[PDB]
């Protein structure tokens, strides 16, 4: 029995970018510490994605997990930073421009270059922006206003060259990007889930997360390991509905997996 009841509540209606794209109750990110003046303060349109494989062992838990979320709305920016803080996330993957084809996809939820901004009780300083070819890396410092020993670096990997229609015609850029994200995440002791967002939090987000999951398997278990793309996609869809939206996205996943395997072989 699945449900999306919290997302459907009237107190949360302005917190969803699309009225019928909602988080499953059983995997939604529940925000425990917010503004007691808000009718509901525990809601964000976001789900934890935990890779689940029939052959997982008895530990806590998968090596990497993700938060799949929508692009911020002006009124959910403070919620977004509460989520990042609460979950101890240290890496954010933004897969859209702020505006594409004249349409806002995500509000700018981070400060201007070298600026600092307060978002509710959260304080963020933009320390540095480094532009690579397909992406910009922003080094952010996140802390809870008033509290000592809460500051932590959050690395925002902003992929900027996804085409306005369709998907990249070659997956090399996305794979190089994910390799950097992978190494940053492992460089930070006990970092929380990697936050990944697009606009609705399902199409591009699902494409990036499913590739990262498959690549993580191949990076570890080798070129000859068993890969089942449809089963991995269904596994992720059990945790957030609609992950991977189009035929081009679905095929892009296959192309990326094949490309990654090819890269390793050439070494």
């Amino acid at each position: 029995l699945y449900s999306r009841k919290e997302g459907q509540r009237q107190e949360n209606k302005n917190k969803n970018r699309y009225k019928n794209i909602l988080p499953f109750d059983h995997t939604r990110v529940v925000l425990h510490d917010g503004d007691p003046n808000e009718p509901v303060s525990d809601y964000i349109n976001a789900n934890i994605i935990m890779p689940e494989f029939e052959t997982k062992c008895n530990n806590s838990k998968p090596k990497k997990s993700y938060i799949a979320t929508q692009g911020c709305l002006q009124n959910t920016v403070n919620d977004f930073w509460r989520m990042v803080f609460q979950e101890n996330s240290r890496v954010i993957v933004m897969t859209t421009k702020e505006v594409e084809r004249g349409k806002s996809k995500c509000v700018k939820y981070w400060p201007d270059e070298y600026a600092l901004k307060e978002y509710g009780v959260m304080r963020v300083r933009n320390v540095k922006e480094s532009a690579a070819h397909d992406y910009t890396l922003r080094e952010l410092k996140l802390s809870k206003v008033g509290q000592g020993n809460t500051e932590r670096t959050v690395w925002q990997y902003h992929f900027r060259t996804w085409p306005d229609h369709g998907v990249p015609s070659d997956p090399g850029g996305v794979l190089d990007f994910l390799e950097e994200v992978h190494h940053k995440q492992e460089s930070i002791m006990d970092a929380g889930p990697v936050v990944v967002h697009c606009s609705a939090g399902i199409g591009r987000t699902g494409t990036f997360i499913v590739i990262d999951i498959l690549i993580d398997i191949i990076r570890e278990k080798g070129v000859d390991c068993d890969i089942d793309v449809p089963k991995t996609i269904q596994m992720v869809r059990s945790q957030r509905s609609g992950m991977v939206q189009t035929e081009a996205q679905y095929r892009f996943i296959y192309m990326a997996v094949q490309h990654y395997i090819e890269t390793l072989q050439r070494r």
